[PDB]
């Protein structure tokens, strides 16, 4: 495991955050 | 677990996507 | 597992670092 | 698990790749 599945869920959530950051950076670069 | 497997796959796959976004940004800045 | 635990921690931690690098880049482009 | 530890190793390796990409992007941005 439950503890491994829970860390995976947290890692995935960081990934969504990073994807959002990249959306913004792209727009700041006019891409 | 199957869920753990799905999540590893999903994490790996989102990481491919992020790696490619970054590669496109690097390509665009290179030009 | 202990190794699996170490690796989840290491992945999570590198993800914090990457998220912050991206945040600094976004901050720098904002200015 | 062995198969989970092996996917974690692969995920970590993508992370190192992304860190390299970010090194280059930073230099392209003069940061």
């Amino acid at each position: 495991m439950k503890q491994i599945e829970d860390k995976l869920e947290e890692i995935l959530s960081k990934l969504y955050h990073i994807s959002n950051e990249l959306a913004r950076i792209k727009k700041l670069l006019g891409e």
